[PDB]
């Protein structure tokens, strides 16, 4: 049915839509820092090991 | 991969830089001097057997 109070459409393209903006956020990130792990959410294994490198 | 940070060609040039200038050194330290024995490092026992002759 045709609804105006509730909106699945727009809550689901929204949600996508952050999605994407947190796909480019950390993306870019990324480049302006030149290392792929930043922080311990990146790469928890990989951060330690590669502090001890 | 292509990556700023680090740069091991750079790194191995540098290596190899650097076993040429001290090569480059020693040649230049034997010639003015006219001595291929001008320390210990360059023969040990030859330097005593040099000093004893």
């Amino acid at each position: 049915a045709v609804n105006v109070n509730t909106n699945v459409a727009a809550m689901t393209a929204q949600r996508y839509l952050t999605g994407a903006t947190n796909a480019q956020q950390t993306s870019m990130e990324r480049l302006s820092s030149g290392f792929k792990i930043n922080s311990a959410k990146d790469d928890a294994a990989g951060l330690q090991i590669s502090n001890r490198l």
